[PDB]
């Protein structure tokens, strides 16, 4: 048999949902605790490399701006590229 990407399934709306076969093991418990969603999250996430890598410079400002989904949603997100390494904060 090999892996079927189901796993023991997350809580929350994450388990098979369009993405989660793609979310890692970090960025899966950043969706889940903040309730989001795989595609949603995996285009926020693209974007925003991309932006910041053509302004260079964004900070969490720019990120609850560009992908303002909520208040602490973006910053959940934006602090978590912008911690780990993906994305820089001016």
């Amino acid at each position: 048999g090999s892996n079927s990407g189901r796993r023991s399934a997350p809580p929350l709306n994450l388990t098979g949902l369009p993405g989660t076969e793609k979310l890692n093991e970090k960025e899966k418990e950043l969706c889940q605790v903040v309730r989001l969603v795989p595609g949603a999250y995996l285009e926020y996430k693209s974007a925003l490399l991309n932006e910041c890598h053509k302004q260079g410079g964004l900070r969490l400002a720019q990120a609850r701006a560009l992908i303002k989904i909520d208040v602490n949603k973006t910053r959940k997100i934006y602090d978590f590229l912008i911690r780990e390494g993906y994305i820089t904060k001016a």
